[PDB]
């Protein structure tokens, strides 16, 4: 497993932190895991992704979520040179600390980004060719693909046209809620399904 | 050759199914290709592209096309859970279904992604970091970087302008003409010849 | 070292160059650098990057430079099938010639993509799934997130914001200027002094 590794120590990371992956998590063989990452059930990490937790960590990926093809998670350092906590470069989420959160039953669709700090609510779709830096987006959101949210709170339930970049707070607040009728509205849950059977097809050959 | 293998068995697909992959066309050591592919005659699939063909499938790339760094083919379920094909997800040439149908002379260029349903054209330029999604992608057309196709057919012999996101069949019916002054007309015959002649010379050393 | 490769005989490449990669310079084993490529000192270079110099070439990255996880390197052929130079496929550099020049302390964040013909002056960000093609991007520059400079001169000292897709001349004149109160600002030496750290401590476990 060259391919699931340690970080190196650096100044702002005095020991090298070992992935913590949980058995019924698959990591494809030119999937990339390096660092402080947490990685639970039934996760599948598609090809040419890349968990990169040795600058800002650490990296967390919950339950029955899924790292598509491409997909890169890294993040700001955490910590000063005079070995401070930069705040501003962690989000807390159930009243602990982290460079990226990704919550459960969420999609990162392929050639998405989410760069630390920031966090992504349970259920939510992240679109392929997506960005999230910098943010942190609701449960129950789609972002559609080639949409990105940077320095704002997309609200829970609302969804980013594709190609939309939102860069302002006021336009994150404005954003178009999921219905049912919304054409991604049902689209997460199908994703999530797929990829939880990926998984364990997967592990099954390996 | 761990790099190219068999799709998993799933409760879409209940028998695992390996790419066949013409002798003259080129992979990688580090593109990887999954499933139920077929890959045709002199193509050129470059370091970190991933053709994953576990979920919807098959995937066909055409003779002399190419795949360049960092794309990504992927598609949705064509199967339902019922085992009835899905025919929104499936694209129709030649008589033939697809889940993703790449034509001939076709060049993915680099970080570019075709997503599934989806049909590309011979002689298509599908630019640097470009987006085909639920689209039929017509020949002879130009998709300029950054240009993405979703939910659309885009005519024979038209051009989407550079980051461009063509959502709207009325928009697409619109698009500019490919023409002999056009910037991008002979492009894509000059990416189609170097390629061909990058997977000879590859070859050669392997 | 498979990941460091020469690049093939082609007809407009009679003889197989080999990269020349300074000892102080960290190359993921999951990277791929091919052909006529130089990387300078304390280059960290990340998973799934590609630099890919065997159709235009030279490719040059300078000291303390750093190639994030799946940025693309490549280029237009320089050498025509006469065998000719293709003077607008070059970039003149303090008196030599180049597919692609990365100067020094020159950050290309994660997913983007810089393409030949082009040239990134020293001291530049160029932000996260940003593009530059055909295009010099100055010294002392910002290319914000998803941001792309296509055919164009970025004068010293501009950023382009966040999902801006720069191709005309006149408006790259006008692009705002860095100043000490812009939120970039001092990004980029943040981002080089992790990096020129994170190679220290690769090389040290390897
Ligand atoms: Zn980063
Ligand atoms: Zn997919
Ligand atoms: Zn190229």
């Amino acid at each position: 497993n060259s391919n699931i590794r340690e970080n190196p120590i650096t100044p702002w990371n005095p020991t090298p932190k070992k992935p913590k992956i949980h058995p019924s998590a698959y990591i494809d063989p030119q999937a990339s895991v390096i660092g402080e990452v947490t990685i639970g059930e039934n996760v599948m990490v598609s090809p040419m992704a890349s968990i990169r937790s040795d600058e800002g960590m650490p990296i967390y990926v919950g339950d029955n979520s899924n790292v598509q093809d491409g997909v890169v998670l890294h993040a700001a350092r955490t910590i000063d040179e005079n070995g401070n906590i930069i705040e501003d470069n962690v989000v807390e989420v159930d009243g602990e600390k982290f460079a990226v959160y990704i919550g459960k039953n969420v999609s990162l669709a392929h050639q998405s980004q989410v760069h630390g700090p920031a966090a992504v609510g349970d259920n939510t779709f992240i679109g392929m060719q997506a960005f999230v830096f910098k943010s942190r987006v609701g449960k129950n959101c789609v972002l559609e693909p080639r949409s990105a949210a940077i320095g704002v709170t997309i609200p829970d339930g609302r969804y980013i046209p594709a190609g939309m970049v939102v860069t302002s707070q006021a336009e994150a607040d404005k954003l178009p809620k999921v219905t049912p009728d919304y054409a991604y509205a049902n689209l997460n849950e199908s994703v999530v399904k797929v990829n939880i059977a990926l998984a364990r097809g997967y592990l099954e050959t390996s």
